[PDB]
């Protein structure tokens, strides 16, 4: 019968049960990169506004040096189930995976794994102790009271609590505005040749048979032949679905993971004007001109930044994260002021192709794998992306950020005219280090990028 695919993701620390829990699910129904499986339960009544539900279990690596795999693979998922070793506490990458889930998941389900690894007598009041504690950490977040089930996939190296798990799952899972509205975009999980195949997940818009599909790292753009999904050929598919796509002949090595868009939808940004909200759990400073690891899409590149804030006189300005208004002014600042809204401008090393208005996560991933504190610095919408390559001249001169810089009678290069104050209640103006004075006896605003045609010092 007819079906719906929905991507539940399994995220957690290393050796928390993810792969071991994804099996337990798929059956009663390591890990160096995203791995997909799928169980089915009869489709809930509520979901017919689109009979079987098919949960696709996106399995994620735990290894801290593979965070970028997660960040990408959390955009593929609707509901994220955070699996936590119950014996060990809430570990490091776990409390990172919670951040990622906040940034990119709509709903959450905490799982307490390794139940058996506990004193059968005290078995409960520990769960109820780990449960009560989990409530507390989640309190601060948008997943205020997400479910917290205890299970055990491998009672050693039959699994408990798993049938209970799926019914809690087949209830919290929630499909968004499943619009095959906008420009089509697909994350490709596996791509191989037989034609050439692309088992990927759709993110935006629809795609009918024989449509026009661009592959950017492939340098050309083939047309869709067949579309096998639920073991049976389809004539059209849209968001949320996991799909299979046969396109013109080509080779795979030209991609292994990445993006498949509409004919022209995607950018090729060299830099971008981005909404930047800082992540609280990140201890430390976000420093204007500091090269962070930056994840934009199923792609993650190196970028130095520069932060700023709305006018001083217009801080308390609503927070708009849909477009940028290049009319207003913005005071250039040295670090993320910790300004209802604060922006920044990332200038990459290599370029980064991205769907317009995609989320961005700045992070410092040169750190140890056994790191001490969260490594995810800031997230934030990509408010605008400079497509131009020589953009610093071509387009930035359209932004108005400046650095409030500060430093015989009636007459004590490019400052020859600016009214300067002196300490005794006087005016004064530069001239020929001579200074003509009104009557008888600097606070300029250099635009950050105006020199290109103005090198201004014009202050009022
Ligand atoms: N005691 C106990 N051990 C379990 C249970 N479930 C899984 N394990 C143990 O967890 C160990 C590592 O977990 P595993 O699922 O392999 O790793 P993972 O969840 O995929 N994370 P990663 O991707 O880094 O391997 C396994 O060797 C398995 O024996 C459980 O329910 N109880």
């Amino acid at each position: 019968g007819r079906r719906v695919n929905v991507n539940v993701g399994v995220l957690g620390h290393i050796d928390s049960g993810k792969t071991a829990l994804a099996r337990a699910l798929s059956t009663t129904a390591i890990t160096l990169d995203l791995g997909f499986s799928c169980f089915s339960v009869p489709l809930p009544a509520r979901l017919r506004s689109s009979p079987l539900l098919q949960v696709t279990l996106v399995d994620c690596p735990g290894h801290a040096s593979l965070i970028r795999t997660i960040i990408g693979g959390a955009q593929i998922i609707d509901l994220m189930m955070l699996v936590i070793d119950v014996t060990k506490g809430m570990q490091t990458q776990s409390a990172e995976c919670l951040v990622i889930g906040q940034i990119a998941c709509q709903k959450l389900v905490v799982v307490l794994n390794k139940i058996d690894l506990l004193p059968e007598g005290k078995r409960q009041a520990a769960i109820d102790k780990m449960t009560k504690k989990m409530q507390k950490t989640l309190e601060n977040t948008k997943f205020r009271g997400a479910p917290i089930i205890p299970v055990a996939a491998k009672p050693g190296g039959a699994p408990q609590g798993i049938p209970e798990l799926i019914e809690l799952l087949t209830s919290q899972i929630s499909i968004p505005t499943r619009d095959p509205s906008g420009p089509f975009l697909m994350s490709v999980d596996h791509c191989f040749s037989i034609g050439t195949v692309m088992t990927g997940t759709i993110l935006s818009g629809s795609i009918s048979l024989g449509d026009s599909v661009e592959i950017p790292a492939l340098k050309v753009v083939k047309k869709v032949k067949s579309m096998q999904m639920f073991h049976m050929p389809i004539t059209s598919a849209m968001q949320g679905d996991r799909l299979g796509i046969c396109v013109t002949q080509f080779d795979p090595k030209l991609l292994e993971r990445g993006l498949v868009c509409a004919p022209e939808s995607l950018h090729t940004v060299h830099a971008a004007l981005i909404s930047v909200e800082k992540i609280p759990y990140f201890r430390g400073p976000l420093q204007t001109k500091a090269k962070f690891h930056i994840t934009v899409g199923h792609e993650t590149v190196m970028g130095r930044l520069m932060f700023f804030s709305p006018a001083p006189d217009n801080f308390d300005q609503e927070p708009i994260l849909d477009s940028f208004n290049f009319s207003q002014e913005y005071l250039f600042q040295e670090q993320y002021l910790s300004p209802r809204q604060q922006w920044a401008l990332v200038e990459f090393e290599k370029p980064v192709t991205c769907p317009r208005l995609c989320l961005v996560i700045g992070s410092r991933l040169d750190a140890d794998i056994h790191t001490n504190t969260c490594r995810l610095a800031f997230h934030g919408i990509l408010l605008h992306g400079l497509e131009d390559r020589n953009y610093a001249d071509s387009f930035l001169p359209r932004l108005k950020v400046y650095k409030l810089k500060h430093k015989d009678d009636y007459s004590v290069q490019l400052f020859v005219g600016l009214k300067v104050h002196l300490s005794t209640g006087e005016l004064g103006i530069i001239d020929s280090f001579k200074i003509h004075i009104p009557g008888g006896l600097l606070s300029l605003t250099f635009k950050r990028y105006v020199f290109d045609t103005h090198k201004r010092m014009v202050q009022s």
